[PDB]
Order: structure tokens, then sequence, then C-alpha cells
RNA sequence: AAUUUCUACUGUUGUAGAUGAGAAGUCA
DNA sequence: TGACTTCTCTAACGAGCTCG
DNA sequence: CGAGCTCGTTAGAGAAG
């Protein structure tokens, strides 16, 4: 029987349900009729004409709290000591010592802000309503914006000036609960935190990393160039501009033009740093535009533009000066029409291309002449490095057709100059390490041609010469800008989405082409650029030259990856407009409680007429309907209004009403009594008011104080209806769990009948708007299985709920509006055959009486209902989950028979259910999806659309098309794989993707699949079965709690419940029998060092009655320890070897043919039937070594397509201990069967082990859930 | 080619499956 | 480029307000 | 300014590895 009869309603979970609302009787005539719906609008729309108003004031709040603080300078020089450090010499234990002398310098700034006057009315209600003798800070602004003239908008901002925005600011009276998301995701611009958009996470990393390095180039300079920055001229030409109102060091209030040689201190890093501070600073640093003069009168980086130029000297060109970057919520909008679909393009094209720089250097001439300026070497090449990661490998994709040849360049001259009998230091210098240097690139390619032959060299040379093939895409730019000027006179319409349609295809690819060679530009100086990235927060000796004029045609250019994203996701949306919003019936409290008590202002009350659901809200002003004299009056038959109880919180309450100004005389206690509250001596520890201080608890306390309770609770008026039925009070350990008793049995849900007459007249009367919620399943038309949000819904009220309540009715739920996005229009009349769409449907007509207007759901309006509910609400909640699994099938691990899901070349999944042995006891594959009623075939359903047989092969409408229908996929299959862990009652084993990844082009790509791994986690947390009893395991209320809910995919671990995580590093290229992996990699080295390496082979030989030569090797005699043993492998069967498609797609060669051909060719004999061991050895050749290598690069290849998307099968080298050899056209039930068959036995192999060691625990718990290639290569070898 | 929304649908005024919503700095 | 925060998941009371 | 009147305060567990 299934073991997971103890994982039910385990922890809590809040899931929204949604609905729509049907207007109903005469509900939508009263609304249209008085205005209603209509002045909606101006509180649902104009809060984004809000959301201008309130960051702006947030922006002036930066203004005057960084013009208003003051850091010391005792950590500035405790981070400059260690910035220069770093620099010079990096190692490991200073970045320990780096980050908390910069974590004291973020913090406490954190401190400060947090303390001020300005912030604590700012991010709570009291931010846009006044108090009474407390006019809040959002109007003394806007009036203070009167009081001084200020003129801040018609010049940069939407509205026409303050005085409309007095008024819209004033449409937000008692509607404080609207900026409530606004006022969360802006807590992160004050937040304390590595998160990368902050004030003060900036302040720390871009401008005082920015600012101490151009304090360096200053001392620097003075010495150097006493002559250069003439000082007596910017004191007079700039006097206006050099006010610098404050000095750090003297706190002068003496509004003086400032000496340039304190203005670069460490200590006056307070005299910038707002938005008008920078740019006090960037206006020495980079010239003032003054256009009285019709001249510039260019500051001190002019200077240096004129003392180098004279005398000649381009060391002193290393001594520029750099410019700090604008803050961070600046004066600086997503796309939805096509009259700007063009000219956030076309007015960006003329921003990174046409304008007059500072030093006048067009931005195609600054990556010419730099890229030449390396070309000859005369740059510093200990100076330039290379990102580390994987981008470097595609540097070495375009020009060296090899990817991992720069790599292991970098692994191999490393290993000689260090440690050359390879022990410690040797991995972080080059593979650890985040940037490698272009000479140490240069003496790790100038060594390895050395060790090479003419024909196969890897040049230096030729790195410079992918640099030059860069600054002339820009002309090919200035080619296609006469190419797409006729488009941007030809889309002059304002709001029409005619460029979305599907007739103008000639003039989207017009675009995706401008924008791909404009996306790997910026891919191609990936590699160059500094990444301030964590936890090395990488600072070494960077160029002084080089880096200064990167970064002006960087972080130019780096604007075009936040505009690719504005056209890919306008292209690859719908055709309709979602754009709802929330309606409210004049009233800021629309179902915030549903409690009896509290509901004349919660406005809202459900209704049942023993079949379907309703929704009752009561006019906000004549609400006097259910004011508990019209029910009794009005009671009847019909509709089943409901009393609903509630009680949130034994700690905020229960204090609340017990010890107040009205009932503390109702249930008076003693002092004895009174002196644990003022004290707060009942909690362990906690939070006592003012007046008192914290004591300590005792075990008296909390065996009594809750005796006060229970007589305070059942002499309460209202509070006799939940009937608690509290356990006894001596087994009481504290109160957080008596919270959990009185908040669960807090929670009644009963009916109350009312005559249907009255409630259908006062409908006519206009003071009940009522709504009905219904879906597919709430409509009388339908007789199959309901939604899961309609299946949940109904276990709210059902009768078996209440017994012992699982699905608790939150408040706060939320009636929203959506208006008219498509006009209508009937794509299917009546009596009309329609074609069908799938291979294997018989009935391939279709006529249907009824008409089928195209998803007509969008071209009528809907008020909708979003509803949160709370499952499992009596129950805990989630502490330490993943560690109550492992503790429980220790004695269960014999009925646990592991799946298994991973990736796919030609398959999309192989979900293979493994057993403890591992024989395989039912594989199948995850293309065909469903019940015998219907079946459908993704994987068709993809290679009909995945770029094959399709228009111009490249738009975006297909990469999406196949990714929503893909992402479609992950819906449907989620489910099929949560039959399986109940029928077989196991497990999920994914393939992480945070180290230990395939690697391969697959269909399923590295983005939509960790999203089938996140689409698992929350469909395994909560886990109910449609066709299941309602009482019974597995259904409704007692379903599957199973996982942990998901935090972030890096949190995921080896572990975050019953999915379990392993790596995915040689999974697919194994041979199933025995375990083969193919180490023993040939390259061509050279001719001569390829000979030892043949001798390494123990011996190369032929059989006589077997028919076939062998490879003899043993990993011994050879480096990159992975496994030992004795192999022999074969040259029996046949393998297919891929090719350049386009005529050459694909031809078969025989392994062994070969070898009697390419063997005769020479003087080698072979038919004695013994060892060639020394006549293999013994050969000279440069072209016979460089293709013997070729037979070593496929006969090892262990996957064949065997023609184009035809199949591919499995095949073996090495034998069994019986002379067979394992082929997958002959491959029984309990092995893989095709290519991607053997990419998911694998990894249930390598996630067996781990159920190894869980059933294997001990008291020890740390699980070593960690997975090395030296244990997975013995357990999968040797296992039987 | 119909849906609380999403994907594929004819599975027939809808069938099989998923659905956590308002939010939204945006790393790159 | 697809994920990074962590909450509100609420009833009752003391409050100045037409009214008494 | 008590009639109670629609508001904007306000009461303040112990999990979180």
């Amino acid at each position: 029987m299934s073991i997971y009869q103890e994982f039910v309603n385990k922890y809590s979970l809040s899931k929204t349900l949604r609905f729509e609302l049907i207007p109903q009787g005469k509900t939508l005539e009263n609304i249209k009729a008085r205005g209603l719906i209509l002045d909606d609008e101006k509180r649902a729309k104009d809060y984004k004409k809000a959301k201008q108003i309130i960051d702006k004031y947030h922006q002036f709040f930066i203004e005057e709290i960084l013009s208003s603080v003051c850091i010391s300078e005792d950590l500035l020089q405790n981070y400059s000591d260690v910035y220069f450090k770093l620099k010079k010499s990096d190692d490991d234990n200073l970045q320990k010592d780096f980050k908390s002398a910069k974590d004291t310098i973020k913090k406490q700034i954190s401190e400060y802000i947090k303390d001020s006057e300005k912030f604590k009315n700012l991010f709570n209600q009291n931010l846009i309503d006044a108090k009474k003798g407390q006019e809040s800070d959002l109007i003394l602004w806007l009036k203070q914006s009167k009081d001084n003239g200020i003129e801040l908008f018609k010049a940069n901002s939407d509205i026409t000036d303050i005085d409309e925005a007095l008024e819209i600011i004033k449409s937000f009276k008692g509607w404080t609960t609207y900026f409530k998301g606004f006022h969360e995701n802006r807590k992160n611009v004050y937040s304390s935190n590595d998160i990368p958009t902050s004030i003060i996470y900036r302040i720390v990393d871009d401008n005082l990393p920015k600012f101490l390095e151009n304090k360096a180039k200053y001392e620097s300079l003075k010495d150097k160039a006493p002559e250069a920055i003439n000082y007596e001229q910017i004191k007079k030409d700039l006097a206006e501009e050099l006010t610098f109102d404050i000095d750090y060091k003297t706190s002068e209030v003496n509004q003086r033009v400032f000496s340039l040689d304190e203005v670069f201190e460490i200590a006056n890093f307070n005299n910038y740093l707002n938005q008008s501070g920078i740019t006090k600073f960037n206006t020495i640093i980079g010239g003032k535009f003054v256009n009285g003069e019709n001249t510039k009168r260019k500051g001190i980086n002019e200077y240096i533009n004129l003392y180098s130029q004279q005398i000649n000297d381009k060391t002193l060109k290393k001594y520029k000066m750099s410019v700090l970057f604008k803050q961070i919520l600046s004066d600086t909008d997503k796309l939805e029409d096509d009259s700007d679909v063009v000219t956030t393009m076309q007015s960006f094209y003329e921003q990174i291309a046409a304008f007059k720089t500072v030093e006048e250097k067009s931005i195609k001439e600054t990556l010419s002449l730099l890229f030449d300026d390396l070309k000859a070497q005369k740059l510093d090449l200990s100076k330039i490095y290379f990102k580390n990661d994987k981008s470097l490998t595609d540097l070495s994709q375009q020009v060296f057709d090899d990817y991992s040849v720069i790599g292991t360049a970098v692994l191999e001259y490393i290993t000689q100059q260090i440690a050359p009998k390879n022990q410690e230091l040797i991995a972080k210098k080059t593979e650890k390490a985040k940037y490698l240097s272009l000479e140490t690139i240069k003496l790790a390619l100038e060594e390895f041609n050395k060790h090479r032959d003419i024909d196969k060299q890897c040049r230096f040379e030729e790195i410079l010469a992918n640099f030059a093939a860069i600054p002339m895409i820009f002309d090919e730019i200035a080619q296609n800008k006469d190419n797409l000027a006729q488009i941007s006179i030809k889309y002059q319409n304002q709001g029409k989405k005619d460029l979305l349609q599907a007739s103008a295809e000639d003039d989207v690819k017009a675009i995706k082409d401008l924008l791909d060679q404009t996306n790997n530009l910026l891919h191609k100086l990936k590699i160059f650029h500094i990444s301030q990235s964590e936890d090395k927060a990488n600072i070494l000796d960077k160029d002084e030259h080089f880096y200064l004029v990167f970064e002006e045609c960087y972080f130019e250019l780096a604007n075009i990856v936040p505009l690719y994203n504005k056209i890919r996701n306008y292209i690859t949306q719908k055709p309709y407009s979602d754009e709802k919003f929330k309606l409210n019936f004049e009233n800021s409290t629309l179902a915030n409680g549903w409690d009896k008590n509290k509901e004349p202002d919660n406005t809202a009350i459900l209704f049942i007429k023993d079949d379907k659901y309703y929704l009752g809200v009561m006019n906000k002003k004549n609400n006097k309907i259910f004011d508990d004299k019209a029910i009794k009056e009005n009671k009847g038959e019909g509709y089943k209004k409901i009393v609903y109880k509630l009680l949130p919180g034994a700690n905020k309450m229960l204090p609340k009403v017990f010890f107040s100004a009205k009932s503390i005389k109702f249930y008076n206690p003693s002092e004895d009594i009174l002196r644990i509250r003022n004290h707060s001596t009942h909690t362990k520890n906690g939070s006592p008011q003012k007046g008192y201080e914290k004591f300590e608890f005792n075990i008296e306390d909390c065996r009594k104080f809750i005796d006060f309770y229970k007589q305070s609770i059942s002499k309460h008026p209202e509070w006799k209806d939940f009937g608690f039925r509290f356990s006894d009070t001596q087994r009481y350990n504290s109160i957080d769990e008596f919270y959990r008793e009185v908040e669960n049995q807090g929670y009644k849900l009963t009916f109350e009948n009312i005559s249907e007459s009255y409630i259908d007249s006062v409908v006519n009367q206009g003071k009940l708007y009522l709504f009905q919620i219904y879906n597919k399943d709430f409509s009388a038309y339908s007789k199959g299985r309901p939604n899961l949000h309609t299946l949940y819904w109904k276990a709210l009220f059902d009768e078996r709920n209440l017994q012992d309540v699982v699905y608790k009715l939150n408040g706060e739920a939320e009636l929203f509006y959506r208006k008219q996005s498509i006009p209508k229009k009937i794509t299917h009349p009546a009596k009309e055959a329609i074609a069908n769409k799938n291979k294997d449907n018989p009935k391939k007509e279709s006529v249907f009486e009824y008409d089928l207007i195209k998803d007509k759901r969008f071209t009528e309006d809907k008020f909708f209902f979003h509803c949160p509910i709370t499952i499992n609400f009596k129950s805990s909640g989630a502490n330490k989950f993943n560690d109550e699994i492992n503790l429980l099938l220790k004695e269960k691990a014999n009925d646990v028979h592991i799946l298994s899901i991973d990736r796919g070349e030609r398959h999309l999944a192989y979900y293979t259910l493994v057993d403890g042995k591992g024989n395989i006891i039912k594989q199948d594959t995850f293309n065909i999806i469903g019940n015998d009623r219907m079946k459908t075939n993704y994987h068709d359903k993809l290679a009909a659309i995945e770029k094959d047989r399709d228009s111009a092969r490249k738009d975006w409408k297909k990469i999406n098309n196949i990714k929503e229908m893909k992402e479609g996929y992950l819906s449907q299959v989620v489910h099929e794989i949560a039959k399986l862990v109940i029928e077989y009652n196991a497990i999920v084993v994914f393939q992480d993707l945070n180290f230990g990844f395939k690697r391969g082009r697959f269909k399923v790509e590295k983005q939509v699949y960790q999203k089938l791994e996140k689409m698992l986690i929350e469909k395994l947390n909560y886990l109910v079965f449609k066709d299941n009893e309602f009482d019974k395991t597995g259904g409704v209320l007692r379903a599957y709690q199973l996982t942990a809910p998901f935090e972030t995919f890096k949190k995921m671990g080896k572990q975050t419940g019953i999915i379990y995580y392993v790596p995915a590093g040689f999974t697919s290229k194994i041979c199933p029998v025995t375990g083969f992996v193919n180490q023993l990699y040939p390259k061509y080295e050279s001719v001569s060092k390829s000979q030892e390496f043949f001798s390494k082979f123990d011996k190369i030989c032929y059989n006589l009655d077997k028919g076939y030569f062998e490879f003899s090797f043993d990993y011994k005699n050879f480096g990159d320890k992975a496994a030992k043993g004795k192999w022999t492998i074969a040259s029996f069967g046949s393998r297919l070897i891929n090719f350049r498609n386009s005529n050459w797609d694909t031809r078969e060669v025989y392994p062994t043919k070969e070898l009697e051909k390419l063997l005769k060719d020479y003087s080698i004999e072979y038919g004695h039937g013994e060892c060639i061991k020394a006549a293999i050895c013994g050969e000279s050749d440069k072209k016979f070594f460089a293709k013997l290598t070729s037979v070593l690069n496929t006969i090892l290849q262990m996957r064949n397509s065997k023609t184009g998307t035809e199949l591919d099968y499995l095949i073996s080298p090495v034998a069994d201990v019986n002379g067979n050899f394992f082929d997958s056209r002959q491959a029984p039930k309990n092995m893989p069967q095709d290519a991607d068959a053997n990419g998911a036995y694998h990894i249930g192999l390598k996630g067996l082990m781990l159920l190894g060691r869980i059933k294997n625990n001990q008291e020890g718990k740390k699980l070593n859930l960690v997975i090395k290639n030296e244990e997975y290569f013995e357990f999968v070898q040797n296992r039987n």
C-alpha cells in the first residue's frame, strides 16, 4: 500500500481561487446608471499617474538624506587601504576582511536612514492622508512647490503642473490600501542587503570604488605633471559651479569656490552623491556646456588633452580621470502601441551611433582605434582580463573552431609553471579565478603551438584579428539605417497593432536581424567587461587606459538588452489586452474580513441556493439590509447567506479585548494577574509595553494565565458560538501552541436561510449588488471533471469540511473588472464543416449547431473575484520538512522504486522507474500524453513548429509559440508525473542546474527545464486527484502534502522534499551494462607524443575466432584519474558520424573495415594474431596519426542518428562477462532503448545512491547528499 | 476553435491537465 | 534574458465627530 | 457631546539553521 498515508494534511499554504461574477437581476443596470464603474477608472488607472508622483517625492527624499549624511573618515581609511592591497596582491583571507570593511559602511548609513524623520511616515499609511493635527508629507511638499515658485512639472513629466497633481493626490484620501506592493518593492531601495539596486549598495560599489580609484590618479598627477592643470583659470571660469556650500573637515557654511587640491580628498566624500552633486563632480571632470559663447569651456580632462598632446607622452594618457555614474532614481515605459514601436528603436540608433563625444571620437572609431592599439601589443597585456566563465568559450568558437582549447591551455601552462609534478593553490589561480589576463593567455597560446604542428596551431594573433572584425559591424548598421528608414514613414498610426499582424512579415524580419547583430556585438564585448559580482567582489590590477575608453562604449551600448526585451515581449504576446483593474463600490473595504460582526463595512457576503454559489455586495451608503433584524423578519427558503466567524491572532486580539477600557471590569482579576501583562512574563522572549521591563518566565505563569483566558472566552457575548475544546491546561508548554489552540478553533461557518423573494426585491430596489461566481463547472451544460479552482470552492462550504476544518476562507478577496479588448468576430458560423487537428482522431469532421466566436472571453466585460483561501488551516506550519522525510522512509526504503526524469535529444523526457537493484520495472517516453479518449503527440507538434518548414525560420513569433506550447506541455506533464509517484510510491530525481548540468543542443533548454522542476514543486506541495473519494486519503481535504514550498532555485540544493537533485555530468554517454566512460580523449596532440600514448594502451591486438580488433587500456598509466579496470574495448558494430549538413548530411562508416584499410595501407602486419604494440608506436607520419584518431573519434561515439530525425539507437564498445555486446536494437525492457533512455537510466543510478546513503542514515544529521565523480564512476560499474 | 487565467484542443454552448493572486526595483 | 524581497491572508476599540 | 459615530489606530506568540 502507498507509504504516503502519513504525509497528509501536514502544513499550511494560501492559494487564491479566481472567478467571474455574473450581473444578475438588475445589478448591472444600477451600476451604469449612477456612474459607478465609469468613475472607477479614475482610481484604478489613475494611480499609475500617482506612482509618478510618489517616486518623484521619493527622489526628493534621496536629495535630502544624502546631502544630510556625514560619514566618518575612519571607515574610509579602513576601506582605501584594503582597496589598494587587493589590486597589487589579491588573496583569500582579505576577502573576509574587505567584506567586513564595507559591511559597516553600508550598515552605518542603513541605520542613519531608518532613524530619520521623513522616513517613518513614508512607507506606511500616513504618507498620503493627513492626521487631524499633522498634515502629511506629500501634501506639504506640493504646497511647498508653490511656496518657492518652483516649476517641477511642464518640463520633465506627464502631468501639466502640480495644480492637477494637487487634485490627483486628493483622490486617495482613504485609499491608502492601494500602495502595498509599490511600497514594499521600494524597501529594496534602502535595503542593506547585496541586491543590485539601492542607494547604499551603490555608493559602496559604484562610486566608492570609482572615487578612490580617481584619487590615486590625482596624487600621481601633480608630481608627474605640475604645469598641466591650470588651477588659476578654473577658479575664475567656473566660479558659479564651484560654490560647494559645505566642506567636510571644517564644516564651512561659506558659499565659496573650493580648491581643486582638496575636492579629490578621501575625507571630502560627502560633497556629492545626490542627483545634483554627482552633476557638480561631472561638470569639472567632463566640461561645462555654456552656449552663451558658442564654445565649450571644458574642465580638467581637457587639460590632459593639452599637456600630453604637446610633449607627446602616452604614459600621462594612462592618468586620465573617469566619470561618476548617475544615482539610482534619477530623471530619465513598457511598450504596447506601434507609434512607439519604432521610435523606441530609431531614437536609440541615433543615440548609440550619431553623437559627438567629449574627446571627439565617434563610437565606430573608439572600438576601431583601441583594438588596433591592442593589435600590435602596445597596451599592457597583464592588465586586460577575460571573463573566466563559459562566455570566453564563445570567444574560442568563432576563430579557433573548438570550445575548450583556451580553458585547457590555461590549465596546461599553469600546471608546469607552479606545481609541475602533479597541489593546493593549483585550482583557484585559473579555474576559480574570475579573470585571466592577456599576458596569461599569450603565454598559454605560444606554448601550445610549441607542442603542435603547423596544421592545428592556436595563434594569439587570431584573437586580435577577431576583435578587428568588430568595428565594421557599425557600418552595416549605417547601411541598415538606410533600409530601416522606409518603415518609420509607414508606422505613423497611434495604437493599431498592424506591426503584430502576419501580413508584414517582410518588415519584422528587418528588425530581428538588426536586433541580433547588436546583441552578439554585446556578447563579444562581454568577455572583457568587469563584473561587480559576489563572493570575490572582483578587483584586480586593471588597465588605466583600456577600461576607461571601454566603459564609454559598453555602458552606452548596454542599453539594448533592456530594449531587445521590449520588442520580443511585444511581438510574442497575444492579440488581446489583459489590462484589468480592480473595482471598488465607493468603499476602501471590499472583502477584508467577511466576519458577521464587521460587515456593514466589509460590504460583502456570499449565498448558496443548494447547488451554486453567489456573491452579494451591499451598497455601502444604505447598507442597512442585514443588520440582524431583517434576517429573522425575512426568514424562509431560497438563498443561504452564511454567518462567517473568524478570530485572527491569539497574540493580537486576546490582550486587545480582555484588557481594554470596556471588558476589563467584566472578567476582573487580581493584581497577581496584572503584573504579567505589564512586564511580559508569560512570553518566553517578547515585548512588553512602555512603563515596565522584561522579566523571566516561570512555569506557574502559563498554567494559570491561560486559565484567565479560559474564563474570559467562555463568558464572551459573541464568542461562545465557536465552542472551544481546549486541552488540559497543565499540558500547555507555552502560548505559541495555545495560539494554535485558539486560532484553528476560532473559525466556524454555518448557514441561515432567507426568504428568496426579499433579496430578489432588494436587488430590484438597488441596495444589494448581487453576483454569481461560476466556471465551466458551474454551468448547467457540463458532466465531466471540474477544475481545481472549482473543486476547492465546493469544499469551502461542504459539510464534511466544517466537521474537521481544512479549507479556511480568508479575508481580503478582491473584485476586479476587465474592459473590452478585442471586437466580436464569429470565425466559425453554424452548420459549417471545420477541420480536425489531431493525427489519431477518427472523426475528421466538425459541424457545430452553435457559433464559436474566437476566444470571446476577451470580447465582453467580466467582473472578477480573486478569493484567497487557506489550505490545512488546523495543522502546523513548515519547519524542517525535508528532514522529516528522510527520518521516515528508513524503514520503508524497500518500497521505493525511484522515478527519474531527464532532458531530451530526440524525446522531451524519459521518466524511468528504477528498482532498488537497478532493473527497470516500467519505463516509457513523454511524447504521448493522455488517456484512451484522445492522444496528443507533443513531439510531432513541436517538430512541425520548431523551425521546420515554416516562414522565414527566425522570427520571434515562432520561438515563443514553440516555448509557450512547450510551457503548456509543462502544464500537462506534471499530472503524468504525479500519477506515477503515487502508483509507484517513490520519489522524483531531476538534474540540478547549479553545477553539473548537461551541455548539448536539446529540445528542452536550460530555461524551460528548470520551470518543469518549478512547476512540479508547486504541484507536489499540495496534490489533489480529481477522481478520488472526498473523505479518503489523496482526496480533496485529505490530500497529498509531500514536499516543501519553493523559495529560490538556489535554495533547492540536493533536496526540496520528495524531489531530490543529482548532477548531470557524464550520464548520457555511458554503457549501461558495465559503466564505460570515454576518458581516454583523443585530440591528436602531436606525432611523437601520441606514440607513447599508444604504448599507454596495454595491447592493440586481434583475436582469430572473435573477429574484431581491440584497444585495451588501463587508466593507471595516464592522468586525470577517473576509474580503474582492464577494458578491452571492441570494434564490432557500425557507428554513424554527424557531418556539416548545408548534400553532406549523413553517411555510415565501419570501424573494422576502416582498421583493415588504414593498417594495410602501410607496412604494419596484423594477421599473426598477437600484439601490435611496437608497430603502431614505431610509425611516424603526419597523415597517419591524424587519421587514426578519427577511428577513436568514432569507436567511442555512442550516439548515432540513423538519418535525418529518424532514430538514434545505442551501442557499446566494452564487453560483458560473457562475450555479448549491448546493442539497443535487441535490448530487453529492463535496459534502455533509445539514446535519451541512456541519459535517464544513469540519472536514476546516480539518484539511487542518494537512497543508499539515506537508508544507511545515522545520528549525525549532516547527510552528505553531494556527488563526486570518483564515487559515481565506482558505483555504476561494479554494482553486480 | 468556446475556458477563473494558460497550453493543446473537439474532448460539442464545452472535454483532459495545470493555475498564487494582486504586485512589479528589474540583476543581466 | 525569469528570478531576486519578505508580508496583510484582520476584529475590535477609543476616537473626535452629526446627532442626543 | 452623550447619543454610540464611521472612521484610523492598535493590540503585539516562537517556529525560522
